[PDB]
């Protein structure tokens, strides 16, 4: 571990249908957060062990349904573990299970309302301009289109652990700073939008031998970080924020551009909040 | 402690879900099995002391303040659901199944020309649909009503919703009016219809339910599963599947497209997915290349 003595203060977060967990603890005695998600199945090693000797205890039987709890060998025990050391409180407060509420955001809505609320805020992405200056996870980059105006970066996301293509998820990650969400987003930037849309789906081709057409490209809004970024995804993976409330396509968001300049600046966008986000009274009021 | 065949082995993997980490499998043997595994949820106070002491931590990477690790627990953290279904009758294989889907973008012009034709080759029945606006099944069950034949319609819970709690909270809007096979025929002539459905139907959910409209997902599907506009309405806590960004779209904003552009959905571009073993999938992918 980055520490030692973790000692849980309290569940942040807890899915079972996710099967994934939040822990805030206290450690060397500094508050630290670990994240623990099971991984998913892989197929053909799921195949072989069941055409083995497989370690079975069976629950019940009725008829031709049988429940058993397996204890598979240590490949497929694989839990994703991610840790934030030291966590601040954005990140304490960020997973605490909170209510989820919808609000219409128009354009002035955004301007003179979100804008300065954003501006009132002081969150750390140094491990964005990290990715993008080289100085942390260089070897892992997929692609990079190395010009500072048009150009990104391609590179796994952290929640994937690439050891199936069911959950493939890269994030394209846009060299040019200053732009924090589709609400930046003019005719000026339709080059590096496009770029991430076809050189970023081209070496996903040549790299894991998958598909434009099996691939859903989206950026979130809102964002969870304020640099334009934009999620690949397995089409069949339900990905994180893909649902209609978040997520919007990138050829939409390129052919948007293309037909309405002001696309971006002037439409209302619908996204959840959580009930505990100072921001939702905000835009609740004027 | 043994499955109750032999020689397990994989024709297809009927359904996989990474975000909920299970998988149903068929496999033959020796007829048909089906397996079905499912990951087990956290037993928290395992995972707490485990991490006081001595887990097996491989990293990954690292960036910052942040670090991925792969972990490796000892047995009863790792225990894995399993259900078999022995013989698999032709049922559990069709109720399971959840075919690998590929995306296509649909213009205005491959509609026309392609998927149109296609639609208009096939005899879907939609009298379930009509019964309910005609009130001759399910009438008991009508939470509002709007019965104008133009911009009118019908609000009422679906199938899957036992109405037991609002977790899971689904009721669908079918509007009177006939003829709007999608999303594809809205010009702005159905507004009213459009803006009645959603302000209405909220309104409605709001008396009825007590549940306020920013607890919401109010949508259309494109590809729709049966041919007659409709509108779904989900409490925004439940992620139905069809919410997804490749298949639903906003009832807000369908509406605000059709005031900024009136030929919106008879002219853009609209992005969908198709069971890769649909002949409109290949007839869309040949037609493009
Ligand atoms: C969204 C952000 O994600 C990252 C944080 C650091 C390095 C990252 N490196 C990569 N490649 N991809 C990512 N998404 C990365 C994040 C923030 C707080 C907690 C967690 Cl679990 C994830
Ligand atoms: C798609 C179709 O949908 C319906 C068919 C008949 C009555 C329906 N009544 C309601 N309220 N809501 C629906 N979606 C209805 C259908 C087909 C086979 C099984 C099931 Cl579960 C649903």
């Amino acid at each position: 571990l980055p520490f030692s003595g973790f000692r849980l203060q309290k569940v942040l977060r807890e899915s079972a249908r996710d099967k994934i967990i939040f822990l805030h603890g206290k450690v060397n005695e500094e508050d630290a957060v670990v994240i623990l998600e099971k991984t998913p199945f892989q197929v053909e090693q799921v195949a072989q062990l069941l055409t083995g000797s497989p370690e079975l205890q069976l629950q019940f039987s009725n008829d031709i349904y049988s429940t058993y709890h397996l204890f598979p060998p240590r490949q497929l025990n694989d839990v994703k573990t991610t840790v934030v050391y030291p966590a601040t409180e954005k990140h304490l407060q960020k997973y605490l299970r909170q209510d989820l509420r919808l609000i219409r955001e128009t354009g002035d809505d955004y301007r003179n309302i979100t804008l300065p609320h954003l501006e009132s805020q002081s969150l750390s992405i140094q491990w964005v301009y990290n990715i993008l200056d080289k100085k942390a996870e260089a070897d892992r980059i997929v692609f990079e289109n190395p010009d500072p105006s048009d150009g990104f970066v391609l590179i796994p996301d952290l929640k994937w652990n690439q050891q199936q293509l069911d959950d493939l998820y890269l994030i394209a990650i846009c060299h040019r700073r200053g732009i924090r969400s589709l609400r930046d987003l003019t005719p000026e930037h339709l080059p590096l939008l496009r770029n991430i849309l076809h050189q970023g789906q081209e070496a996903i081709l040549q790299r894991y031998r998958m598909k434009g057409d099996h691939l859903r490209v989206y950026l979130h809004y809102l964002p969870s970080y304020y640099h334009l970024h934009v999620h690949f995804t397995a089409l069949g993976f339900e990905a994180p924020g893909s649902g209609v409330e978040r997520a919007h396509l990138l050829a939409e968001v390129i052919e948007n551009l293309e037909c309405d300049p002001r696309h971006y600046q002037q439409r209302t966008l619908t996204f959840a909040l959580r009930a505990d986000d100072p921001l939702l009274k905000l835009l609740q009021e004027a």
